[PDB]
RNA sequence: CUGCAUGGCUGUCGUCAGCUCGUGUUGUGAAAUGUUGGGUUAAGUCCCGCAACGAGCGCAACCCUUAUCCUUUGUUGCCAG
């Protein structure tokens, strides 16, 4: 068991075969995800999360795709929350010990 | 005396636009990317656009000279009021 929203599509010839053991088959000429064989997988992402959450743990929000630019930063305003939502370009996590410098370089400003 | 032994100095290209790094990326690695591409220039310039983002030196401005004006000042020079 998991609700799930109203099903449209696009692109009726575009899939990535490497989702192929999660992919239920084709309705309304797009290929559908499998409702069924991922429960088990959310079941577990809304329980692995709050663990980490319950250990004061640092959660980064990513919505860098125009379509989601804002939800990243308006599913919430009477929360605290970490967002990135501009292009990556030399990278934050893997280049972090130029980051911790960016923000200082910033507050001067 | 030895620069075919050395710190350097000067000559060459040439005031040419280039040499290199931090972290990310590519590559098995030696190495590359960044520094390319598309507009535009004296110019790695100035922009746009990107697997890059910033940075040191060279470029360039600041700096020196001057056109026309403004402003201060002096001798044994100038002399209007």
């Amino acid at each position: 068991m998991l609700k799930a929203g109203v099903h449209f599509g696009h692109q009726t010839r575009y899939w990535n075969p490497k989702m192929k053991p999660f992919i239920f088959g084709a309705r309304n000429k797009v290929h559908i995800i499998n409702l069924e064989k991922t429960v088990p997988m959310f079941n577990e992402a809304l329980a692995e999360l709050n663990k980490i959450a319950s250990r004061k743990g640092k959660i980064l929000f990513v919505g860098t795709k125009r379509a989601a630019s804002e939800a990243v930063k308006d599913a919430a305003l009477s929360c605290d929350q970490f967002f990135v939502n501009h292009r990556w370009l030399g990278g934050m996590l893997t280049n972090w010990k130029t980051v911790r410098q960016s923000i200082k370089r910033l507050k001067d400003l």
